[PDB]
């Protein structure tokens, strides 16, 4: 259960103060909803149900032409009001937003800056150098007191891997922050909407009315609203961190959220639409370099584990008993361990326990199998910290802090379990990563982000996605080989 | 009409000599078809209709397990017969192939070689350096007399951009070869099947029988058959080139065929399955570096042309007459030309001709519009060599060798045409690129690939995909703006 993750952040029915929002129906461009501050930004009152005309909205022919083409987002520089206008499509609606235009900016200056970044990335000595250059560029153009790059781990915790700034905020470079600082619905949203900005932590939310959109009969889906009012609890987190403004940018690599470029200010601070879009572009450029590196490594590992797989599957088929493809020689046993980069394995077939390499005792495995028995396992169970959910395991963390466990073969109660040892390491966090407080029925963030150091115990080197896949495929192979052998 | 492009290369009903082929039905693994040389490679006669058993095929339980999992290709090292076995799925069939195994190779040596390439690419000073390193690696592992990298142009002609080898074959580095050397169905096939090998140009094809597959009732689709007998006319091309063996590898970037790693030998030469797969891997690695570079440039250009588009669309909407967004000031006119990187444009609205920048005369444009009038144009007509299909245009190649032409507005006979000048350049081809001979009812390749040099005339700098898109979008915008203005 995750109460943080359950907040419906995409439907707050309000926006921040630095702009206004209008919802139009696609066919007619009839005004279906509006933020309470609309007439202010645009100088004309649009009653609900009324038809936007060119007199109200000088850009409406451009909006019309945009609507029916391919571009996902509308942009229009409304010089007269010094407003930047943006829009997106949602169902049968157009959601239109306006904000103050940038001052003293040009497309041509931003293009030269991004071109230089692209060229630098297109050589790119090293990823580290690519990350620092990208943070420095974003810092230069956004004017924020701090810009960092936040790299997500397999558990959705993250480490600060690059940083630039004015000195007005603390340094978090090299620190880890827990998964729960960005809850899963926020992570999902941030996968599909790559930009956000909070220019003043203490804005007063501006209501969107009417509450119910008459075209849809539901509340407004603000997933792609740039002005969307943000979660109260995140604002509390910002206050606790001492950041009066933020802006972040998703780094999306091969369709998955790789990390964030996160920016903060010690006082209120906004960034123009053109500069936000340039920061997205910068993140995309960086993502291309990251991808080169990520995919080469991943693919190489899959090739490697494929070779080991081919040998195991061949020996399993050639042997009288499939198990001897795993246990029947020194190469077989070495390959068994290498298949997932483990240091040990138990093959448990009914009452026969066969321990290979470095394992817990028979007695420890039997207890572990009883413990596993009581869970639903789709294909494989994997953990890098078995003591975490199975405390009796702390007694054998030196050999089996990490496990991949799975049922195998045609016999219920037969398992293949791979083991990894504890690897102790010192981990420095931005504050106590267990510190969330429950109060008035809600989970609140920690108050301190001061370096919080631990000697991490009972935790193995993490299981990679190629190692998990290889486990799944081995499992599939064992049963398919068996099935076919049985046809005879 | 393209008779070269019409040959059904994926259904020759025969294979090359260096392996054998068996078609199995998926459910039963019943033998549906076989190459005439099968019993030779595998030592057991499989009558058609008969059920493959483990005695015939020791790997059949592995094949069975593979069939029902996710992997696209089967591989099995049949040590006893020193055969490499491969397979793929096609409809309800499995197509299984066997060939001689490699001698004195290891997975671990190939992995170290590819890892070093990946690491080099993951810094990669320059694309040129990446291309040469990749050719050198492929040369090292494949043993071919020559390895080159062949980069496709927008017209599907290609230039040799890297090369390595023994000296036993000529150098083609820096030469261009015409589009018709690889016809469009071959290019399509090579987009989805990234590997091919022809170990001996003078092999005698081995028939697959029966002719009709009884499970499907049609001939065998050999698109993904590695042993497939190849087009006779390509074999003629190889003989003319003096290459007794070849192997090539597609370089696929963002789903499109970017180029080939092409290898040749002056005498017969084969490459093992493991080495072919390593060459595919090498091409994929290279593709990741190419992609970084390609996508950055493309994306930057789209941003740039987007900015110009936003200005044009805004001026078109603000003006009484949409045309003044294009003609109504110095910026408007500059943006009009810049929208597609042109040096000139004609906006022709009924009988009013408005020429901007460097154009042909009114009289020349009027004739051009008559010529255009007689063609079907989906959205835009674009060429980099207008004299090519419109010879009277040679008289104004200095100003309008290249054009993008399109109908615009709500009035039939209204056009926007952008112009580019001739850029003369010296082009060196691998033989006369117009030289194909018709004989006995078929098109044959040239006999000489000796450097063939021309001063290329009547040809502009080529139109890029972002420039074409920008033209299409402008066209869409003009009509949408007009439509909405008209609502009033
Ligand atoms: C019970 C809920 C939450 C706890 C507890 C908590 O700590 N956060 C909780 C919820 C949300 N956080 C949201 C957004 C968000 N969080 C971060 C986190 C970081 N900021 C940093 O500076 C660093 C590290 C140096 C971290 C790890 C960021 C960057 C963001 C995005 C907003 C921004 O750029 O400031 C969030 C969603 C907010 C919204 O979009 O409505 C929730 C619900
Ligand atoms: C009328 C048909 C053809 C003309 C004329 C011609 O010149 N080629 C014709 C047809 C086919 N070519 C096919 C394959 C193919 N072509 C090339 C071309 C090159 N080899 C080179 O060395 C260089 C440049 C240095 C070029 C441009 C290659 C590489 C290939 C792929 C085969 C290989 O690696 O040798 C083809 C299809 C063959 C098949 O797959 O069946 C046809 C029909
Ligand atoms: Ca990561
Ligand atoms: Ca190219």
């Amino acid at each position: 259960l995750d109460s943080c993750g359950a907040e419906p952040i995409h439907i707050p029915g309000a926006i921040q103060e630095h702009g206004a929002l209008l919802v139009l129906s696609a066919r007619e461009f009839s005004v279906v909803q509006a933020s309470d501050n609309l007439a202010n930004y645009i100088g004309v009152d649009l009653p609900i149900g009324a038809v936007a005309t060119e007199a109200n909205l000088p850009f409406i022919s451009v909006l019309s032409a945009w609507y029916s083409g391919a571009a996902s987002n509308f942009r229009y520089a409304w010089a007269e009001k010094k407003l930047d206008v943006s829009a997106h499509r949602s169902g049968t609606l157009v959601i239109l937003e306006v904000e103050k235009a940038g001052v003293g900016e040009s497309a041509e200056k931003l293009m030269g800056e991004l071109t230089s970044l692209a060229k630098y990335l297109n050589s790119a000595p090293s990823l580290e150098d690519a990350l620092f250059r990208t943070a420095q560029l974003v810092s230069s153009i956004s004017g924020h007191d701090r810009t960092l790059i936040y790299d997500f781990g397999l558990d959705w915790s993250g480490h600060v891997v690059a940083e630039a700034g004015s000195g007005a905020l603390p340094s978090y470079l090299g620190l880890r922050f827990p998964a729960g600082d960005i809850p899963p619905q926020a992570r999902q949203l941030y996968t599909i909407n790559r930009l956000r900005m909070i220019p003043d932590v203490d804005y007063k939310p501006v209501p969107i009315r009417p509450e119910v959109n008459a075209e849809t009969g539901a509340v407004l889906d603000m997933s792609f609203s740039q002005l969307r009012s943000v979660s109260p609890v995140h604002l509390e987190y910002m206050r606790n961190m001492g950041t009066a403004a933020s802006m972040s940018v998703s780094i999306v690599v091969n369709g998955a959220l790789w990390g964030l470029i996160a920016c903060h200010h010690a006082t209120p601070h906004s960034v123009s639409l053109a500069v936000r879009e340039a920061c997205d572009f910068a993140a995309q450029l960086l993502s291309m370099r990251i991808a080169m590196e990520q995919s080469s490594q991943d693919a190489s590992r899959r090739v490697e584990l494929g070779h080991i797989q081919a040998r195991l599957l061949k020996g399993m088929a050639a042997a009288a008993a499939w198990v001897d493809g795993l246990l029947g020689g020194e190469g077989e046993r070495e390959d068994l361990l290498k298949q997932v980069g483990a240091d040990g394995a138990a093959l448990v077939l009914g009452d026969d326990y066969e321990l290979v390499g470095n394992t817990p005792s028979r007695e420890q495995v039997e207890e572990l199998i009883l413990w596993l028995g009581e869970r639903e396992i789709a294909d494989v169970f994997a953990t890098d910290n078995l003591a975490g959910n199975y405390p009796t395991a702390a007694a054998y963390a030196s050999v089996a802090s990490g496990i991949i466990a799975m049922r195998v073969s045609e016999l219920h109660g037969s398992w293949l379990i791979w083991f990894r040892p504890e690897v102790i390491k010192t981990v420095r966090w931005g504050g106590d990563p267990h510190k969330t407080v429950q109060e008035s029925g809600r989970i609140h963030p920690r108050k301190s982000f001061e370096i919080w150091k631990e000697q991490l115990r009972n935790t193995s080197f993490p299981w990679s996605e190629p190692e998990l896949a290889a486990a799944r495929e081995l499992r599939g192979a064992i049963i398919g080989i068996v099935l076919r052998k049985t046809e005879e």
